[PDB]
């Protein structure tokens, strides 16, 4: 659906983004899941050339903070799952202010003014191997996980974030932490697993796919989807407990080199057709709610159980409490301890 419509871009942003002629991205989304928007994009605007760099949370930080701190070339467009970095960069003068014709009906909770945008509503999931545990054994609860953790079988078959080393698996568990007390009991029994951590949701899932661990807790349900298509071993089960959503945060380099074409792409990732295109074909979950496909927030609603079982990260400044020095000392202690 909307496959056909045209984002409602400025005429004039138009003309300026065909005379820039090409759009940097530094994006954390993988580009196995992005591809279809690039191509949707390309054939809107095929005047535009796209430069797509598939990179880590962290290293997008430290590379564009490199680079502009040099004066040197960067990115027109920064797109990133670590939604604490991308509030931070965008409230630090990173950030070019554009009213996004596509965002009118954005609450207030996911933009930070004119400066940065949601795109995405994305749940963390648990994925499993199903030739390792079948679909009625894995449970849908963090006390249910605690307890199958407990089992002899599941010691070193569980993978999931190392929040040390991934800026997004910080966002991700440091939000299970902070909203749900069961968390605590998991993370225990991650221990008692001897849970193995990754930085990448490929990684983790690379292990699950060869069985060398059954289950990974708390990696995107979009990539679980569009690795389904071509896994079928690989089962998803949503927490009925409570859902933690990220929403990928994208923003326009304030010193960008082609300032309209990063326009052009935003306003294209918020529109109808955008939004569509993640639900139905690049099977990332959409923040609009009128969308059709696999992946869109009405199907989220309905796997856990309901809208009030999903814990929205805002994209908001409120969330930099997360880099708080003793904020972060509270949760990676705690984290440290209970995983070991
Ligand atoms: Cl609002
Ligand atoms: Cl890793
Ligand atoms: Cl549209
Ligand atoms: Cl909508
Ligand atoms: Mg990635």
């Amino acid at each position: 659906m909307m496959q056909q419509s045209r984002p409602a871009s400025d005429p004039q942003v138009v003309e300026a983004a065909r005379k820039e002629g090409r759009l940097i991205i530094y994006s954390s989304t993988d580009q196995s899941s992005a591809q279809a928007l690039l191509d949707d994009f390309r054939k809107l605007y095929p005047f535009i050339q796209i430069e797509y760099n598939d990179l880590g949370t962290q290293a997008i930080y430290d590379r564009f903070v490199s680079e502009t701190a040099a004066g040197a070339s960067s990115a027109d467009l920064l797109w990133s799952s670590a939604m604490e970095l991308q509030v931070k960069l965008a409230s630090e003068g990173y950030a070019l202010p554009y009213d996004s014709p596509e965002a009118k009906n954005w609450p207030a909770n996911a933009r930070l003014g004119n400066l940065a945008y949601s795109t995405t509503l994305e749940p963390a999931v648990v994925v499993y191997n199903k030739r390792f545990l079948k679909p009625e054994e894995v449970p849908t609860t963090r006390e249910g996980l605690a307890r199958l953790l407990q089992e002899p079988r599941m010691r070193g078959r569980v993978a999931t974030w190392d929040p040390e080393r991934s800026a997004v698996g910080f966002t991700i568990l440091k939000a299970d932490y902070d909203r749900f007390p069961a968390f605590q009991e998991l993370a225990r029994a991650f221990g008692k697993a001897q849970a193995a951590l990754y930085s990448s949701t490929g990684a983790a899932f690379e292990k699950v796919i060869s069985g060398e661990h059954y289950l990974a807790y708390g990696f995107f349900g979009s990539y679980a989807l569009l690795r389904q298509r071509t896994v079928k071993d690989l089962g998803i089960a949503y927490l009925t407990d409570g859902t933690v959503a990220i929403q990928r945060v994208a923003f326009i380099n304030k010193r960008a080199a082609h300032p309209n074409a990063a326009k052009l792409f935003l306003d294209y990732l918020l529109s109808l057709r955008g939004q569509n295109l993640m639900a139905y074909t690049a099977l990332i979950f959409a923040r609009r709610e009128t969308v059709v496909g696999e992946a869109t927030p009405q199907a989220l609603y309905k796997a856990v159980g309901g809208k009030d079982k999903v814990y929205a990260i805002p994209v908001s400044t409120e969330i930099l409490k997360n880099l708080d020095p003793a904020e972060r000392m509270r949760f990676l202690t705690f984290w440290r301890q209970a995983v070991r």
